[PDB]
């Protein structure tokens, strides 16, 4: 009844296997690095909690080794390893092939090692195999669980978030399209979640560092940006608290309800401003010491952008998500706290 996951040094994995050893469950994670598996089982310092090292989840085979030592016990499978850096300066190399082998990697051990034994893998996908990245201010565009990226291999490449979109897309065309000619070898059921723009505060408050991952550096640049920065109050994307995200991933291996589907996870349109109205309103003693407060935002002329239809996914998964200022203020009181200031 182990459940192994993938990439569980990042931001969301960290609060996923919070919530695999809340429930008493087995853990075994891959990191890249014995340094980050001896930390994190420092953070941890639970006796269910174990780390395999997969130090390149884009290498051949990367996932064999893991599945020699502990197919046996591998009941349930969390494939969360993928790259989110906007940074990258080689798309392929960094991105694209990562995503895709590392998925490839991932299923092709278990019908290797554990045909019959994996009863269950939930992938961390991503919104961004479902919307149209420039369409997401298009208020024509309706999404829901069926809705494909239609991104090509030929133009994924148009800027740095257009290729993260499409590794996240291709990797997960490659996942269904192994569940579609393996439904007889490999038993495993497949779950993929599809996260928005994932804030909400860091697993470990001794985490919040200078620059932190790069969804939550969006909140945590607005928050040290000088006063006169200038803020867009535009339109930006849909957003989801990691909480959520967390929680919605151990019950798509705990749900039968959940097999098969893709689950689409956003709970609001936000802009730049939109955070930012969250510092000024909720830490007022703080005003100026971040960019001012305008409530002239997209959101609040009733503009959010590309329309989100994930009522299927909601009454599935039947828990209330977490709403925007909750989260952004969770993010904002968590880095403030551990810097002293409130
Ligand atoms: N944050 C969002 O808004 C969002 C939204 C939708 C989906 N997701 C997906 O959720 C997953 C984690 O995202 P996150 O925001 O938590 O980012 P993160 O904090 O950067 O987590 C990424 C984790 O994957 C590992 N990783 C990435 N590339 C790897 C590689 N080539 N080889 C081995 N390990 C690798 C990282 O290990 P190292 O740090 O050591 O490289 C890290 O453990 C990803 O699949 C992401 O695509 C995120």
């Amino acid at each position: 009844m182990s459940v192994l996951i993938s990439g569980a040094s990042g931001y969301i994995a960290k609060h996923i296997v919070r919530v695999l050893l809340e429930q008493n469950y087995k853990v075994i994670g891959t990191v890249r690095s014995q340094d980050k598996a001896d930390k994190l089982l420092k953070q941890y310092n639970n006796p269910n909690l174990s780390y395999e090292i997969v130090p390149e989840i884009a290498n051949l085979d990367a996932f064999d080794d893991i599945f020699k030592k502990h197919g046996k016990e591998i009941k349930y499978v969390i494939h969360a390893a993928s790259p989110v850096n906007f940074g990258a300066k080689d798309l392929e190399k960094d991105l694209v092939i990562p995503a895709i082998n590392g998925t490839k990697n991932m299923f092709e051990a278990i019908k290797k090692y554990a045909p019959d034994t994996v009863e269950r893998v939930v992938m961390t996908a991503s919104w961004a195999s479902i919307m149209t990245p420039h369409r997401q201010n298009d208020p024509t565009l309706t999404l829901d669980e069926e809705t494909w990226n239609p991104v090509t291999e030929e133009n994924a490449y148009e800027n740095v978030f257009t290729a993260y979109c499409a590794s996240k897309t291709f990797a997960e065309k490659e996942a269904w399209k192994f569940v579609k000619e393996n439904s007889d070898a490999v038993k495993f059921k497949l779950t993929t979640i599809h996260p928005s723009f994932v804030f909400g505060p860091q697993n470990f408050d001794e985490d919040v560092t200078k620059k932190l991952n790069e969804t939550c550096e969006i909140i945590n640049g607005l928050l040290h940006a000088p006063f006169d920065t200038k803020v867009e109050k535009t339109h930006f994307s849909q957003f989801i608290d990691v909480r959520d995200v967390a929680k919605t991933h151990v019950l798509g291996f705990q749900k039968d309800e959940l097999i098969n589907q893709r689950l689409l996870l956003c709970n609001g349109a936000f802009s730049q401003q939109d955070i930012v109205n969250v510092f000024n309103e909720d830490f007022p003693e703080l005003k100026g010491q971040f960019p001012p407060e305008d409530k002239d935002t997209d959101l609040n002329k009733g503009v959010t952008g590309c329309k989100i239809d994930n009522e299927k996914t909601k009454k599935l998964l039947a828990f209330e998500f977490t709403p925007f200022h909750k989260t952004i203020h969770d993010t904002v009181y968590q880095i403030l706290h551990k810097e002293g200031r409130v």
